[PDB]
């Protein structure tokens, strides 16, 4: 009863109703955002507004302040649910049940989606049981104190934590909110299944060297000799605990017991969870690689499973993209980098490869890949957070980028005006000058502080992420597969959506409720900083009016919307843009 | 790495390469007998065939001994498998793949069912790491040695034994064959989701006094007390733990966290999983209830979940049996029993259920029943055994059955002869006197052995199974929902399917193999047996011309065609007559007998 009870504590009646209660609130701003029901000004009051069930007879009233890009502030305090007269709890499977037309839910999705909103909620009752921490205390706890103290998610998505396939005490295992210290399973694979790529500079033998240690290689090793195998016919695989005792060692029981998988048992190292969950930073050895494991759990529109077959091009790409920074002296004078993906591994499942097709995801069931740690490259006061930081609100209304413009002493836009320079300005160039847009939202990006100042910014996810949008572009050999075909008025979406709607209407909105910043002046010096950007380069002025930053309006991108259609798999990803579903327009902040 | 490698210290390639070979045995044999493929003689020898895949270019070849009911034993030692003039290694996942269109396998459910069959294969590298046991062994070991010792599962269907949902300690944890014991999970469940139905003579408070005792039930009250709860507006509900660990502690984390269920905690006693996985034996105390829980995992061509809803009938449905055994004086004459679901407790979630259809999976998640235990009617000299054991064969050849004939002393039409008047004959009455038909294959039947013979049998698994094919029949209300429209000519397939094809054809084939038994011999006293029954009872003579036991043929209905047509469900159940598959006729051995 002790583990059995304790692992279910954070499940209370309390910090249930508290989940409902901030759920719904998400539900009907970010809903509102995208046209799923349009709030109607209520019958007395002004600000209050009501939306309505499919069959009209169950009312949620609410007060909200509207600010720029269609941003709904929903007041979490102020919502009430009521049908036939009488007020009812705020429950969130209700209200997608009660909506379930409106909001395009299929009978076929409905009970999964449904399963991925309880899931969200568990994980909004598991961190309401954590200590209170301020932003303050978020930043003296350091990098990993930042990446496993967010609690939002993303900040768009509703249901956006679903992790649909852990059982609760592999959530509390694995959850990266839960910060437990997690150890990696070894497998060793046969090479006519596995293939071992390594980026620029990386050797096999003694990159396995540096990540493990040489008495543990010879543990190994010795491992596959107690079995009478040749280690040279093998190739060191890591998994997540979860992926093996779910999967590997059910789903690909053959390749064990052939000994085309072999299980070494796990690392040394302790590892930490990161916001991606498949993701892990290495607690024991903070400048070893991150390892990306393949994780066939459903979280936020998509299976977490990992390519074998693209671990093949992946570090190569890296390596162009890193060259591309360090040859182009626009993005070297903003500091930015990425932190490579340097090295992949992918075991090809020759049987189910003959049964599925190239995009199942049992071809995504086992592949891993290494990744550069930022940690190395710090400089003397310097320290690191995720951008998803900056949008990160306190029990106090005090968010991370608040405090750290109180602590650097500079004026809002200015501090402002920094960060700007390190993340937005880098986005910018790669638009304009090479057809090149990433994924930058709070997760993929990294900021390096100093005096609570924006140093520069660090690029994560790439070769999984980047585009090319010009289909008969040159590039090399092993880059060729990240061009794509983007519909022409569709190409600075990869600006207007990624980093506008769905990172700056939130940090703008904030600072603005935060009393830190106006919202004219966060728009004003995003203006400023896109023209002194485009001023200082008019050998681009014919690509600044083909892709004009500063239209008066921009096509309304719904990513809710994509979620709610297909639970499964967003976007195609083959034809990503194909999935897309702009439902109007919004007026551009940049317009004046 | 101790526990990670022990745990799947199963998977060797010496057991893999030998379930391999049987699985593929497996398939040749019961794809023929479903006519998927026709082997074709290779010309030279008598015995020696070939199956080709849906390509031409891989060739399977083997020998088999051809028995009644097309019925085709396989020699596991002769397959071989070729292709483009090489010999290739016997691998039952590339079986698949290279017949999948033979095998009528759609694209999507292909790989689940390659899932299936790789758990199916693991699960006998298990079972291979197990201490050798002779049939006399099994018998000596009692019940639970029998049923945790059970090797091959329904004989027919190919990817039996897939409990899709388990990961690798999960099924060291909860599979039968294991044997390892499991503590139930209870949940207190309140009164205005969840409803406590009893059975004729049942209390709900003595009944949970009974199985739990008086200081587990204060335990349980006292933790309800503990969080400001009346224990009276709550029921107890007990769960498999997987069940608890990956769906209601998550799935259902709205109602834990609201209260609407409370985790009270494990069970003292401990419980052994039986052949159907959801159901427990209490190995603390043989006497008390089994108790089949909800498990959401894939098995068999079904999600073994357990409905709310159907709860509420099933003891009544079970007392209304019972009644109807008790008063024949035919059925007493041959001791058949039930073992009744005496209580049982449903969940209605919902939420779940307005957004869903009744035959979600959803509904079936949470809710429990309570069966009797078959020990305490036990006499002096009876033992127990499943009926499944009839047709396990251990490493030396003998079958159970083998071994019971030889111990018994008796010849072995005289030992067949008692069997079946203790388990066939009742089926014939019930359908010919009620229109009643059971599902009563290897695990839903018990055997009561004493001297090696046959005493009785005892039915279980009964309110979801019985079938009463009159939709006019009169019956209580609560007992209604078992009539069913089954189309005229398929009404005797309840006993040439279920009895004949799908459970004698496998003991009479085993039984001349083992060179016990003629096959002319074991369908002779058949035979006799139903002429036996028939005679005495000449006031049903016109049901007996109308549903003609000796006819010369009867419809070939295949059972793995339905689980390759639909893994997860494979029969509606609304309409379960609809699914069948038949596909021509097989030659009645009662024909000419
Ligand atoms: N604030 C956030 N913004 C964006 N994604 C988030 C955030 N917090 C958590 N996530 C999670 O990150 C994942 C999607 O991000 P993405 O595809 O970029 O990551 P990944 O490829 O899975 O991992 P990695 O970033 O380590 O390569 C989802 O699982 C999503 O729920
Ligand atoms: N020899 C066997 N014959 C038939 N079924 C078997 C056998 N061995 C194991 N099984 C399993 O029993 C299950 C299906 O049987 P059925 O639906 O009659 O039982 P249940 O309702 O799950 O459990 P219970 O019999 O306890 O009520 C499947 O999981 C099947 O694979
Ligand atoms: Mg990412
Ligand atoms: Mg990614
Ligand atoms: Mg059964
Ligand atoms: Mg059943």
């Amino acid at each position: 009863h002790m583990s059995l009870t304790d692992a279910v504590a954070h499940l209370s009646p309390e910090r249930w109703e508290e989940a409902n209660r901030l759920l719904v609130r998400k539900a009907l701003a970010e809903f509102a955002h995208e046209r799923l029901f349009t709030p109607e000004p209520a019958d007395g009051q002004d600000g209050r507004y009501v939306v309505r069930s499919d069959d009209g007879l169950t009312s949620y009233r609410f007060t909200a302040v509207r600010r720029a890009l269609d941003h709904w502030q929903v007041d979490a305090g102020s919502i009430t649910r009521t049908r036939d007269g009488a007020e009812l709890p705020l429950a969130a499977l209700d209200f997608f049940i009660e909506l379930r037309h409106t909001l395009g839910l299929s009978d076929e999705i409905l009970p999964v989606y449904l399963e991925e909103i309880s899931s969200t909620l568990s994980g909004t009752c598991y961190k309401l049981t954590k200590p209170q921490v301020t932003a303050a205390g978020l930043l003296e706890g350091g990098f990993q104190a930042l990446e496993s103290g967010m609690t939002e998610g993303h900040p768009c998505f509703v249901a956006n934590n679903g992790r649909l396939g852990f059982g609760v005490d592999e959530y509390l295992a694995y959850a990266p909110e839960t910060a437990h210290p997690v150890r990696l399973v070894w497998l060793a694979a046969h090479r006519s299944r596995a293939a071992f790529t390594a980026g620029a500079g990386i050797d096999y033998a003694s990159f396995v060297r540096q990540e493990l240690g040489e008495e543990t290689v010879e543990r190994f090793d010795g491992v596959l000799r107690g079995r009478g195998l040749d280690p040279a016919d093998y190739l060191l695989i890591p998994v997540h605990p979860w992926q093996w005792w779910n999967k590997l060692s059910v789903t690909f029981a053959a390749e064990v017991a052939r000994q085309n998988l072999v299980c070494l048992g796990e690392s040394d190292d302790e590892y930490l969870a990161q916001q991606s969950i498949r993701t892990f930073f290495n607690a024991t050895h903070p400048e070893k690689h991150y390892v990306k494991t393949a994780l066939s759990v459903l979280n936020m529109g998509f299976m977490r499973g990992l390519s074998a077959a693209y671990m093949e091009a992946t570090p190569a790409i890296n390596d162009w993209l890193d060259r591309l920074i360090d040859n182009d002296p626009v993005l070297k004078s903003t500091g930015l980098s990425i932190i490579r993906e340097r090295a992949a591994v992918g075991y090809r499942h020759l049987e189910y490869e003959a049964a599925t097709d190239r995009y199942s995801p049992y071809r995504k069931m086992l592949a891993a890949l290494w990744r550069e740690s930022p940690v190395p490259a710090l400089r003397d006061g310097e320290s690191l957070t995720t951008m998803a930081a900056l949008v990160h609100v306190d029990h106090e209304g005090r968010s991370v980028a608040g405090e750290l413009i109180a602590r650097s002493g500079l004026a809002p836009t200015a501090w402002l005006r920094h960060y700007l320079r390190a993340y937005y300005t880098p986005l910018l160039h790669s638009f304009y000058a090479y057809d090149l847009a990433f994924m930058p939202h709070g997760e993929n990006t990294i900021l390096v502080l100093k005096d609570g100042v924006v140093q520069r910014a660090v690029y994560k996810d790439i070769a999984e992420e980047i585009v090319v949008m010009d289909p008969d572009a040159v590039l090399p050999p092993e880059v060729r597969r990240v061009r794509a075909e983007v519909p022409e008025d569709m190409k600075l979406l990869s600006i207007f959506t990624d980093v506008f709607d769905c990172f700056f209407r939130f940090l703008a909105a904030g600072l603005a409720t935060e009393e830190v910043l106006a919202e004219d002046d966060f728009w004003r010096t995003v203006a400023e900083v896109t023209r002194e950007y485009q001023e200082a380069h008019p050998e681009l002025d014919d690509r600044f009016r083909q892709y004009d930053l500063f239209a008066p309006e921009f096509a309304l991108s719904c990513l809710n919307r994509l979620q709610l259609r297909d639970n499964r798999q967003m976007v195609d990803l083959a034809d990503p843009s194909a999935a897309l579903q702009l439902v109007g327009t919004l007026r551009n902040p940049l317009a004046g």
